[PDB]
């Protein structure tokens, strides 16, 4: 990651962009498995093996509460959603495929955010 992503404190202006990114993910057709926490009754041993669960509703609360101090922390929470999903699920799972497409979409939106920060 670039130094600005690691080191530059997030401003209120930055948080308008973070909310835009999050809303774009929540609206994506393939974000449906990630909107709310994994239901334990759908996924045996999930909370036994996934030590740091994450979901977009939890990130929405953190964005609202100004939890993130650096962009790298926001990216880390987002990356947890996808990494957890690919850890638990087989590569032919619909969940795994959602993580693959949504992560690519996140990286596109993230690159746009970082550039808007530079100007
Ligand atoms: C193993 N597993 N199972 C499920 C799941 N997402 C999911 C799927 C459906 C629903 C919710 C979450 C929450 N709200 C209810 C419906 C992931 Cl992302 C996963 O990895």
């Amino acid at each position: 990651e670039d130094a600005m992503t690691v080191l530059t404190p997030l401003t209120e202006k930055d948080y308008e962009g973070l909310k835009r990114v999050l809303r774009s993910l929540q609206a994506h057709k393939m974000a449906w498995p990630f909107l709310e926490p994994v239901d334990p009754n759908d996924a045996p041993d999930y909370y036994g093996v996934i030590k740091e669960p994450m979901d977009l509703a939890t990130m929405e609360e953190r964005v609202q509460r100004r939890y993130y101090e650096k962009l790298t922390e926001f990216v880390a929470d987002m990356t947890k959603i996808f990494d957890n999903c690919r850890y638990y699920n087989p590569s032919d799972s619909p969940f795994y495929q959602c993580a693959e497409v949504l992560e690519s979409f996140f990286v596109q939106k993230l690159k746009g955010f970082k550039a808007s920060r530079s100007h």
